[PDB]
């Protein structure tokens, strides 16, 4: 039984749109949605992924 990534939490995306792309979780926001930090060469910015595109190990 694993729970959900908790904030700070470091967090791989492999599906989605995003998927191939690092990001930190935040908050839970929602059961299918969630928010995570993602950071660039250019800039870093926060956006919402569903776990459903990420996983945590």
């Amino acid at each position: 039984t694993k729970q959900l990534p908790e904030k700070g939490q470091t967090v791989r995306v492999a599906r989605g749109q995003f998927a191939g792309i690092e990001a930190i979780y935040l908050e839970p926001d929602g059961d299918t949605r969630s928010i995570m930090l993602v950071k660039m060469i250019s800039q870093q910015v926060p956006m919402s992924i569903e776990n459903t595109d990420w996983e945590v190990t």
